[PDB]
């Protein structure tokens, strides 16, 4: 059988770009979630399968209890325990398309990330306001406000807008300008305005380094889910 085969299966070891993006992000905002409740994932495609880890994120995040769990390895328990998680999300208002229980179980990469971003947008994202604008175009003015002084920034969307750092950097000295020399940036170095801004928010704000930093640079479209996820918190952590 074909070496060309052989080599595009090694290929598919290569996640694209929107992936490695979405995967470092959504398991880092899981994470700085679910460390209130002593534990921690490792494997976004793989810890959410039993259910288990899924519903005691979303009770830290809610401060809600859910009903106990099913025990027992059996796939069934699992399948039961992941209906829980998703009948308690759309209680709570958010109609789920394309996601079901059991494609969750079987680790189903695109379904598994299009479930968690629709538990940070209701949880992080949907309830935030400013100027009578809510959620995701709220969350955009919002950043447009904060970043209006400063003019080697222009924030009109969730992805090229914050590829240069420069974005992250102001939200930061606009309510912190002790914690950084903005002066002294520039849009040559990329990815050192992000890491900085993602080292100094991890110091000061308490918010773990989420971002994927060379592929929002590389890529030509960073992923907006992702971005946005981080810069929910800069907003909770500012407001």
């Amino acid at each position: 059988y074909m070496i060309q085969e052989e080599e595009w299966d090694r290929d598919l070891l290569l996640d694209p770009a929107w992936e490695k993006q979405q995967r470092k992000t959504f398991t880092a905002w899981c994470n700085s979630h679910l460390r209130k409740a002593g534990t921690q994932i490792e494997n976004i495609e793989e810890d959410f399968r039993n259910g288990l880890k899924l519903m005691l994120l979303l009770e830290v995040i809610s401060g809600e209890r859910l009903p106990k769990p099913d025990r027992g390895k059996m796939r069934f328990h699992k399948i039961a325990n992941v209906n829980k998680a998703l009948d308690y999300i759309a209680s709570k208002g958010v109609k789920l398309v394309s996601i079901g229980a059991e494609e969750i179980v079987d680790g189903n990469v695109k379904m598994t990330l299009g479930m968690i971003w629709t538990i940070i947008l209701r949880f992080a994202i949907q309830d935030i306001s400013v100027e009578e604008t809510s959620a995701k175009e709220g969350l955009l003015l919002w950043c447009q406000r904060k970043t209006a002084p400063y003019r080697n920034v222009n924030i009109q969307n969730f992805h090229t807008s914050w590829k240069d750092g420069l974005g992250l950097c102001a939200l930061i000295h606009r309510h912190r300008p002790d914690l950084i020399d903005y002066s002294k940036l520039n849009k040559d170095d990329p990815i050192g305005n992000i890491n900085l801004a993602m080292e100094i928010a991890e110091k000061h704000l308490d918010i773990p380094k989420m971002l994927d930093a060379e592929d929002i640079v590389n890529t030509p479209k960073p992923d907006e889910r992702a971005i946005m996820t981080y810069v929910s918190c800069f907003y909770h952590a500012f407001a």
